[PDB]
């Protein structure tokens, strides 16, 4: 082939995101049966179908017993092959198998997207495939010079927002990428202007981002269950690195993830400190904000673009009886983020 005149950074995030082994792997992790339900036969109607079904089990364990349970936990089963043999699986039986299965179900949404992408589309042998594939994310990405002012920013953020409840491991930035996902910014013209716009975090398993780019940042579909998500069915963002680095779901076999930073339009946040699952907001309000024990110092706030960046050390927040140690952001609007920067990140685990 012509031998692909990107950037090298470029090329080693295009062939992560798209291998094949790491989509395989990521299902294997979550017992999924390969002989039964592989790759290629992963569909947009069975994964709905799931999540209905998991609405269902949902139905059941919040107006409660094991008997007719069974059933609707095996029905999930039968839709979504798992692993477990000659068998008798796991009873789907309390609110913890519900979120568990539902955020599996988002994960293989965008594996399914990803795949498609692989196999839609043309054979050309004369093609590098890394510009083939590159092409298929409708997104500019560019290499961010490490000497420029916005290097030197999203450095620092992610050098003070490392929480101390999550030293098992540090972060080191090896590529910071600008990225223009095709039409976001038009997209995201009602609120570009809007109160309280701020730059946050997102963190994903690298097999999501295939998906994350093409289609961008997405809400879990009306069959999905709303108490899957402590929020419900929203985008989620946080302003300490560490916090959104976890959903990364890296450790000691595949060591480096990926994760975005957003400008989120939050305009009026509805404060909360307990679970909430709601699927609109009260009218007023642009976004939910889970009230961390801990917060960026907010005398440290600095502009990037004209968008705050919440990059302070953390100090107390204030607020007293909160389920949450640190800060959460949700958005109910997938027009209230343009994505701005995916960063390549090391984990050096110290366990
Ligand atoms: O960076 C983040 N990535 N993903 C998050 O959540 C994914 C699942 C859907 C929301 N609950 C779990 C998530 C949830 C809260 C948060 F502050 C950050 C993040």
């Amino acid at each position: 082939h012509m031998k692909s005149k990107l950037p090298k950074p470029v090329q080693d995030l295009i062939k992560m995101i798209f291998d094949v082994e790491s989509m395989k792997k990521a299902m294997v992790e979550y017992e999924i049966d390969l002989q039964k339900m592989p790759l290629g036969k992963l569909s947009k109607r069975q994964i709905q179908a799931a999540y209905s079904i998991l609405s269902e089990v949902q139905q059941a364990v919040s107006q409660g017993s094991d008997s007719q349970i069974l059933d609707l936990s095996n029905r999930f089963y039968t839709l979504i092959p798992h692993d477990f043999g000659m068998k008798k699986p796991p009873l789907l039986n309390n609110a913890d198998s519900v979120q568990a299965k539902a955020e599996m179900l988002d994960n293989l949404l965008d594996i399914e997207v990803a795949y498609s992408l692989l196999r839609g589309g043309s054979d050309d042998s004369s093609k590098d495939p890394i510009d083939v594939n590159y092409e298929k994310l409708k997104t500019d990405i560019k290499v961010v010079d490490r000497d420029s002012e916005e290097a030197e920013i999203i450095r620092k953020y992610v050098k003070n927002t490392h929480a101390t409840t999550h030293n098992a491991y540090d972060l080191e930035v090896i590529d910071i990428f600008k990225i223009e996902r095709e039409g976001e910014c038009q997209r995201y013209k009602p609120f570009k202007q809007l109160h309280n716009r701020r730059l946050l975090w997102h963190g994903s398993r690298t097999t999501n981002f295939a998906g994350i780019l093409s289609q961008g940042l997405r809400i879990a579909p009306p069959e999905a269950p709303v108490t899957g998500y402590m929020f419900g069915k929203g985008i989620y963002f946080a302003d300490m690195v560490s916090k959104s680095a976890n959903y990364c779901h890296t450790s000691q076999g595949d060591p480096i993830g990926l994760i975005l930073l957003g400008e989120v339009a939050l305009g009026n946040m509805y404060e909360l400190k307990h679970a909430s699952h709601i699927s609109k907001l009260p009218k007023g309000k642009h976004s939910v904000k889970g009230l961390g024990k801990t917060t960026p110092d907010p005398s440290a706030n600095i502009s990037l673009d004209g968008v705050d960046v919440p990059l302070g050390t953390g100090i107390s927040s204030g607020v007293n009886d909160t389920s949450l140690l640190y800060n959460e952001y949700i958005v109910y609007d997938i027009a209230q983020v343009n994505l701005k920067y995916l960063l390549k990140l090391k984990f050096n685990f110290k366990t």
